[PDB]
């Protein structure tokens, strides 16, 4: 009744920690809701231990008074410019004519022994598709009839340093780490329906400092990447514009930003204080657009150009390719005004921005954009 998950990231605006309560239906129950303002990380990765450590105890203080209950392990999410996807392939006999459960194992297991590169580790098998003697397409296939059978992963990797420090962070503040999880995976399970997935969808998590990506088709995940650009590009291209500091530059971004300059009123001015003990700055609110807006469509095409070298890659070996679902954009950095119409125009296909769901209990403060990654660590979490 009461075995609890725990979801844990350490972003780099924030570090999210979300106890919830797994029910009988599948559906999480956010029971405590933890968050601190990023400290001690920078365009890389740790760069003060004893500082990040403050901020991670800081969030699961919070989250064990609010659900009264012990945090001791978590599912943490792990993502970065050096994580990479394979895709492979493997093929194990249909002994005893009926499929069993060890032949999945063992052929998943055969597509996954490839040779990884150096200095890479792999992070994530999952399975895609199945083929069994010239019928595809096949996800759950146990128990039926054939004599060879060919299977499909995913492999995500990583490094085998890139997450050593953010571990001690958590083990510091006496917890075990129960996984690693991709942020890209973990957004794809809060925000993403299965509807959704078999139409064919993308999933894009603009947070401060990376973009998770997370393409599916056909109910199977074909593309994983992660873009090192996100929201805070977007503020220094302000504070440059301006001459402002960074700190205020994202202030007027969160307040009075917006990435579609033809929905701003002409007459609408914000006061910005700029840099060097010199005078505020009185801009206006369509001119702020006019710097928001051409940074988002540079990133979202950067996003757009991978889809497409994936569609062509996919559509040449008989996989569905067309995303008719769409594109689900996600993250703190998916809130701003005008961004799904703003997105529209570089996809050309219909966006949406995504929220947790299959959640309930403390939906009011978990179901936002900016916890789909670690909402989703206790949707990976309870299997
Ligand atoms: N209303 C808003 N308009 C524009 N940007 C916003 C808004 N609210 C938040 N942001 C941006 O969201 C970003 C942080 O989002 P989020 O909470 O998803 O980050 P994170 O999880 O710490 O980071 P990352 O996923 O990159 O590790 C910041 O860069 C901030 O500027
Ligand atoms: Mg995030
Ligand atoms: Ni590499
Ligand atoms: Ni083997
Ligand atoms: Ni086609």
């Amino acid at each position: 009744d009461r075995k609890l998950v725990v979801g844990l990231e350490i972003g780099t605006a924030k570090v999210a920690a979300l106890v919830g309560e797994v029910l009988p239906d599948g559906m999480v129950n956010i029971i405590g809701v933890g968050s601190c303002p990023s400290r001690g990380m920078d365009k890389g990765g740790v760069n003060d231990l004893e500082s990040v450590v403050k901020c991670v105890q800081r969030a699961i203080d919070q989250a064990e008074l609010m659900a009264d209950c012990q945090i001791s392990s978590v599912y943490l999410a792990l993502s970065g410019k050096h994580i990479s996807c394979q895709n492979e392939i493997g093929m194990v006999p249909i002994s005893e004519e009926e499929v069993t459960q060890e032949d999945v194992e063992n052929v998943v297991h055969t597509a996954k022994s490839v040779r990884v590169r150096d200095e890479h580790r792999v992070l994530h098998v999952i399975p895609q598709e199945y083929a069994i003697d010239y019928q595809e397409g096949i996800k759950n296939p146990v128990g039926l009839s054939g004599v060879r059978m060919q299977a499909k992963v995913h492999l995500i990797t990583c490094h085998n340093d890139m997450a050593k420090n953010i571990v001690k962070a958590v083990e510091r503040c006496g917890l075990k780490v129960d996984q690693l999880i991709f942020a890209g995976l973990a957004s794809s399970y809060s925000v993403l329906t299965e509807d959704e997935r078999e139409l064919g969808v993308c999933v894009v998590d603009i947070g401060g400092g990376t973009m998770d990506i997370a393409v599916y088709t056909g109910g199977a995940l074909r593309h994983t990447k992660v873009i090192p650009y996100a929201g805070n590009v977007v503020t220094s291209d302000i504070a440059y514009a301006f001459g402002t500091p960074p700190s205020d530059a994202e202030a007027i971004k969160v307040r009075h930003g917006c990435a579609l300059g033809s929905i701003v009123g002409k007459d609408e001015s914000v006061e910005v204080p700029s840099v060097g003990g010199r005078p505020p700055r009185s801009l206006q609110r369509q001119t702020l657009a006019e710097v928001i807006e051409p940074r988002y469509t540079e990133l979202l095409n950067l996003v757009n150009e991978e889809i497409l070298q994936l569609q062509e890659k996919l559509r040449q070996q008989g996989v569905k390719h067309h995303l008719a679902a769409g594109i689900v954009l996600t993250g703190g950095a998916a809130q701003i005004e005008g961004l799904a119409a703003c997105a529209q125009r570089v996809f050309h296909t219909q966006v949406r921005i995504g929220a947790p769901l299959n959640i309930t209990g403390l939906t009011d403060y978990a179901q936002e954009p900016y916890y789909s990654t670690a909402v989703g660590l206790l949707h990976y979490g309870k299997e």
